């Protein structure tokens, strides 16, 4: 069936990575949108794009009807659902073929026989795959480790496995870093652990790429836990390490072609790491952020390292849709070197508008159990001390070279205001701060955390800076050069150079260097502070637009600070709203079963 | 023998494809041109460049004295002829050698057998290779198909083949589309073919490239035709299968080297496709057409998609020479892929300011049977009837777009006055259509063909527009953006977005998009167009220069219309001049053998 | 040892050379910088860098314990040595073993049992490697032909060898062009010549890189020379015909990884050249030059092409370093073919602000004998003849294109002032140099050599020009357009076209064209010169920085032109100062062991 057009139904990274096969196998792209999605990055990829609704995806990616209507109209013989949304739906793919659109995945059966535990494990004893597991009164036989083989199958039933995965890096489940291979297993105990798994594929001729995930014990022992029937997240460590393009071979597969290459042909180079990267705040017990990405600088793209990113500066990350923001896979020709090439690359990522899991990322890929390959299902809960740490004091060197970046963004404005004069050459235009028969020093304040720092600045005729902090006194000279978009602070302090990022957005400086990343305030003078900021907020606001489950509080009621007020859920995430006041409610905004919207005031306390 | 410069008696593509492998190889390069080819790309790729006289060829690219002349006055070791001109002329080949030049081809004994058709089967015959044909009381055995085998020699006599290309797509003879490998036919079938035509390249010692024309009947039974002494114009379709640089290839060979691979080491890989742009109108009998390249946007180009390109924006293409405009040729790992990426590419390919076989060539990819590769020589004029076809009445959809792009236009044009005044940031500057309590609506009118078409535009406060075209309403939003030289329209109507070239040449307006293009007309004021432009031309002018052969009218003879009054030759092409009027004929300005230039007057028509 | 960090202790080329490899592993990189350097290339390619004190080496890069507090307060696990400085230095290398430091070099046991000529051959001879040699009564059987073999060892005590490299075109020893392979050397002949190395190397446990340098005679006999226990400068060479990284393996072993590939695995393909670019004039038997690089042009870079250059423009060559400018290595499929690349990629690389070896390298390359691969270590005094000449009198068209180079840099800087001027389109602004109802002709002088020549310009209304050299008449017409930073010239002289980089610096016109460069000087105006420029000049000035070895001049002694005044030694190399005049002398500025400046008055003469 010549494929020649194809509809994505889905959004984000995934439609990208879809489109940029489609379109370099010559395949026309159709993309879908939700009101929210407007502007995203892969409805500007598209040859053509389609409006499904509003931003619910309920109301939108889920809608059959409209995916259909819109393969329908842009006349798409086929459709790639991607991963989540429709692509593990029975229906939906029945439905394609009743439409007579092709499907680009597993048959409906398939999909159907693995969506079910029970039925998932019958068939796969059956096979041959073991079906051992702890279970309600339940207490697992094997808790720790996590191991997946990527399996591929064709109509015709011929079906291949491509190696393994380690997912064993979970929080709550949420995987949060992937390897392939996965360490310690033997080529030969992964040769026989895919061939037991390939006899299953074969016993339901699936079509289209699976996964078989096991749970392995700390002999080596595995187990079958189920079968994922679609393309996984982390598919990319696998096409890392056999140099294959998953999403090629499910739509020549889908248009009918046999499966590329023969298992002998199949061969293993060097090893490779995904992490990816989540809008989520650790500190905050993983608690997801929405918000936008004021700054998205990202590593320089190799070969070795793949930015899978669907948003772009300026984005909005959405409540309605899944808060990761991109994924980083690195290969290399070996384990050890690729994880000191992803830690490098993680430093060069830089996130700034929301909260994000990269710095729990580095820390988790720089713990000494990790490096050695010492990774089970409880990794993240055992080592929960070390991986989750505090903000330290700076060094006296970084806070010299904020106050140089400050200095230097002066002289720029100082620049940019002379190129629209007509003086242009005027000494005065100078930033030299230049005194007759004496030096200026000039009195800055910058705030580390919560401690303010003095620093004494003078400027030099040679065109340094002299800065005391303290008792120690430093010798500062730097310029500014740009990168691409990116403004990087070239400096030296007392002989030592280095090199930076820069950014100074509202009131703090940000330092972005491959040591690390230092943020420092510049003090808010009172009078532009307003004055008698208004008091007596109404409140906790809403955590998040959530259904609102229960409320303990009447008309008029004498609450004290900690007395719970209202509980509301939020993409199934319970939150218990706390009385702010020991005032008494004057007024309540909402009832039970009211949706309320972020920020909205929920009581109204009587004022005192 | 070192051959460190070589000159390149030759123009346009192939005399580029020649310099860019000489440069790659560190071989300094001559360039020769005519006084019309001054600023050619090739005349400006060349490391030294020599004049050689007029426009006309058989004064300069075919004049044997001034190729030698400037060989030896650039000390060029040795002469690469390109193909035609003097590529398969031996008295130039036998003069290179007599003057100590390397001749880069054949050697003269070769060129002199192989360009009689009587001796080249003779010779061809005796060779093992089959003789059989249709002759004058003429009627030939096997009309259809057109496979040839690209074969390679050296001075040793060692001789190799490179599987085979079909070029059974021809109009009148002239190849149109290329293939290699030749679809349907076996690798051992191909082995045999090969075998039998490298005998005869050893039996002739040919040295360097040779290509064996065969005709094959619809049992693969081959005949040997002709052989070609020379590189062939679709030598590209052979390299892109082969990986291999048959230029390198003849220039090493002609220096003296063996040939570089064994056959053993030669393999295939993948199917390739070549289409020829050829400055042609289909719609009038596929006429030759000439004039400027006023705009020449290209495919972005791949290791997959080549465009051999002589020509340039803005080049003229011209009389005396060829009138190809570029080569467009594509690997793909299977054929029907490699037609999908062609067709794709093509529509990418835009040419204004001449007629082009452009979108002929894209109906004969597209067409059934050409899929199926159920090629034959007479498919052009079998399928005469779908290959060509007319005009479309335009969707709605396209209107709108084009009356998105006026407007955008005209915003551009705001734009770029307010650039220049010193109120920079007057309201009055923005191109918003704003009014006081109430909407402004524009009336325009669009001509598509012969039908115009009203539009009424409402300009909306967000910055969108609402266009109503009969009694369907539209809401259009977009906005234009420059990707390199081209600028691309961004536009979403109903909700449908999608992306397109824009420009605006004259009063026309083109679209360009992988869907389509689309000329719309912009109507042009009366007043504007020179009222009362002057009448009574003075007969057809002659549609080119070329010698008159016949004049059927005296100084005073009454003709009415449709009475042919002359017949014109131009490049070997009958014309027949007709009369316009039924007027009586005032004079005559040209008599029989005299050469008339384009669009001078041929009649004079007295005066009614 | 994870090595996640690495210093280099060494400066130019070959810190910038081991950063691009540690860089692309993922390796932190510190460089050390002396005052000198601290704006050189590799300080600004590190991600941190140091100072270790002044200019002179002996107090910087040879600081032992400078290098190794460095070391300690970057925490660097690991020094890279590069090559020079401490790389051959045993007790720096057992210096860093007792501080935990990884060298990343040979075990100091190997240093020192190489350093002393005797050791060494006594354990070459022991391990099989032939002994022979001619010592002080000092004499040997023949000229050598140097041949030179790249080993690798590891700490395990695997050795491999890489086939072979020719340096036998030396000047007083200094390498000058080294190949690899080296010529009419059998594969087998090689490979028992590594064989017998490879025996030595594992015998002293050799880890790191090593080059065994044999004698080779006529018959291809050869004979253990030597053992430089380091990188080799023209390890490059090597690098190009293997595949492999030097540096990289120096990396890996040092942190105990074993050896990559097997000698089963090694594979050569093509053939290599490297020349050495010196800052030395070869005409004034090759004294070093120090100076800026005021243009420092380069050869566009391709993967046959590397530039190993440690400079940019507008960098000083430094009297305390070595004078070396870049190293220039090709790769090419057959010998012939590279060594033509090589010359072509010579005259793109352009260098003024000091004198060079660059046209010496290209009349070497040239050569017959070098061609041919007749190489010996007395080639270069052997054939000194032929590869120092003089210079030549320039073309008539030479001295046209640099007119219209003049007028065309008149035309630009008029166009310039135009940009500011509130008149932008007044004819006047034109270049045209119009008249009425006459012609302009322009009397123009310029200086080929010694000689004056007088160009008559006429400014032809088309925009061409007609310059009269003596009684031959040229028609020139050309444009200028930039490529990158280089403007080029773009010129037609009577028909015949060309292109050049034009520089006018200072009153010289530098042209450089691939048939070779031209330099044109534009007389100066008397009145512009300095009238009555300070005459009696104080003694020749010293050559350069040096110790005052001798003084031959009491204060009031009377002198003849060519009397002896001064001996200085500057960097080990004598100079004798010479009486200037007749005149008596008057007083000396120095006495004997003082250290004199450059260009310091020695002696003052008495008035006359
Ligand atoms: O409803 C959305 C998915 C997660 C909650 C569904 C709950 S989990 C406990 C119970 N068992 C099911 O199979 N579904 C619900
Ligand atoms: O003259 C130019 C080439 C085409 C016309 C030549 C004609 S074709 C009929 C006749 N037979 C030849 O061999 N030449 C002429
Ligand atoms: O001093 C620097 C190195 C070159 C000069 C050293 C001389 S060469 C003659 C004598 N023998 C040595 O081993 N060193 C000195």
């Amino acid at each position: 069936r010549n494929i020649t057009k194809v509809l994505i139904a889905n959004r984000g990274e995934i439609a990208c990575r879809v489109m940029r096969t489609a379109k370099k196998l010559g395949v026309q792209t159709v993309a879908v949108y939700s009101e929210a999605d407007r502007n995203s990055m892969h409805v500007d990829m598209a040859d053509e794009a389609y409006s499904i609704g509003p931003a619910p995806s309920q109301q939108s990616y889920l809608s059959m009807e409209k995916i259909i209507q819109v393969a329908k109209t842009s006349a798409a013989q086929a459709i790639h659902p991607g991963c989540g949304f429709l692509s593990e739906n029975m229906e939906f793919a029945e439905l394609c073929k009743q439409e007579g659109i092709i499907f680009i995945g597993p048959p409906p059966s398939a999909i159907r026989d693995m969506g079910i535990k029970s039925t998932s494990k019958s068939i796969m004893a059956a096979a041959g795959v073991p079906v051992v597991e702890g279970y309600h009164i339940e207490k697992f036989v094997d808790t720790p480790r996590h191991v997946e083989v990527q399996v591929f199958g064709d109509h015709h039933g011929n079906a291949v496995y491509l190696f393994e995965r380690d997912c064993s890096v979970q929080r709550r489940h949420q995987k949060i870093i992937e390897e392939a291979p996965a360490p310690g297993i033997k080529s030969e105990v992964r040769k026989k652990l895919g061939e037991a798994a390939v006899r299953a594929a074969k016993a339901v001729n699936y079509v289209g790429a699976g996964t078989v995930e096991f749970i392995m014990d700390s002999k080596h022992n595995f187990c079958f836990m189920e079968m994922n029937t679609r393309l996984q997240v982390e598919h990319p460590v696998t096409e890392m390490i056999t140099g294959t393009d998953l999403v090629e071979w499910q739509l020549r597969i889908a248009a009918g072609e046999k499966i590329p290459l023969s298992q002998e042909e199949i061969t293993l180079q060097g090893h490779a790491f995904e992490a990816r990267i989540y809008a989520e705040d650790p500190s905050n017990n993983f608690m997801p952020v929405a918000g936008p990405l004021v700054h998205l600088s990202t590593p320089r793209a190799d070969p070795s390292t793949r930015i899978e990113t669907g948003v772009r500066q300026g984005d909005e990350v959405s409540v309605h849709y899944d808060p990761m923001i991109a994924k980083l896979v690195v290969w290399a020709a070996d384990r050890q070197a690729a994880l000191t090439k992803l830690r490098y690359s993680l430093r060069q990522y830089n996130i700034v508008g929301l909260h994000t899991n990269i710095d729990f990322l580095l820390n988790l890929s720089g713990h000494p159990e990790f490096e050695a390959g010492n990774v089970h299902t409880d990794f993240i809960p055992q080592h929960h001390k070390q991986l989750l740490l505090s903000r330290k004091a700076a060094a006296k060197e970084s806070l010299c070279q904020a106050a140089l970046g400050l200095i230097l963004k002066e002289k720029a404005m100082t620049d940019t205001f002379t190129l629209q004069a007509h003086d242009q050459f005027s000494p005065f235009s100078s930033s030299s701060g230049r005194r007759l028969n004496i030096s200026y020093t000039r009195n800055m304040t910058l705030k580390d955390g919560k401690n303010n720092v003095a620093i004494a600045v003078t400027y030099n005729h040679d065109g340094s800076y002299s800065m005391q902090i303290e008792d120690k006194t430093f010798q500062v000279l730097g310029n500014l050069y740009s990168e691409g978009d990116c403004t990087y602070l070239k400096c030296s302090v007392n002989g030592v150079a280095s090199k930076a990022k820069l950014i100074i957005l509202e009131n703090t400086i940000y330092l972005f260097s491959k040591e690390g990343s230092i943020e420092i305030d510049i003090p808010v003078p009172k009078y532009l502070s307003s004055v008698s900021s208004q008091e007596t907020q109404g409140g906790p606001l809403a955590p998040m637009t959530g259904t609102i489950e229960k409320v303990f509080v009447k008309a008029g009621d004498k609450v004290k600070a900690g007395d719970s007020l209202m509980v509301m859920i939020a993409m199934k995430m319970e939150h218990t709203i706390k009385s702010p006041k020991d005032g008494t409610v004057k007024k309540v905004f909402y009832r039970e079963g009211a949706q309320a919207n972020r920020h909205t005031p929920l009581v109204e306390f009587e004022e005192e």
